[PDB]
């Protein structure tokens, strides 16, 4: 049982979006996703968003997180789940769209095994306008602090 994950967005100067993405094991190999989001600026949406490949720096550019995590070449636009990028969250399940967006769902195609080639930990999610400007970024970190066979949490 691989650990779940979570992706915190701030508010700063720079946007009002603010709220969790929480990634946790499910039933059969998959991954339950759940967005929890508000401040956004609804006009510009929707907002599509997706895993990049590297983490967001102190100086939480989120063009310094670089492109999509994309492990087995994935195409924007697609005719079924699996020929989308594995990060591309939104293509698959929609973008973020309102002013406050609250949704869940399955995506079996991220992991969170660390052994696993389409691994998330590590990485981060972006936020961006619908003509692609990045207006929100967080790191995604281990949702509890406790682990291990003997612990608590
Ligand atoms: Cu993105």
């Amino acid at each position: 049982v691989s650990p779940s994950l979570i992706a915190k967005f701030e508010k700063t100067s720079k946007s009002n979006i603010e709220g969790t993405i929480k990634f946790t094991p499910a039933n059969n190999g998959t991954v339950s996703v759940s967005v929890d989001l508000k401040g956004l600026p609804s006009d510009i949406g929707p907002f599509p968003y997706h895993v990049h490949e590297k983490p967001v720096p102190a100086s939480k550019n989120c063009s310094a997180t670089e492109n999509h995590f994309n492990p087995y070449n994935g195409t924007v636009r697609a005719a079924t789940p699996a020929a989308h990028e594995v990060g591309d969250l939104a293509g698959k399940h929609g973008n973020i769209m309102g002013e406050s967006y609250k949704t869940e769902y399955d995506d079996s195609y991220i992991s969170l095994n660390e052994k696993s080639r389409s691994y998330i930990g590590g990485l981060s999610i972006v936020i961006h306008a619908n003509n692609g400007t990045r207006l929100n970024c967080a790191n995604i970190t281990l949702l509890d602090e406790g682990h291990g066979n003997a612990n608590t949490t």
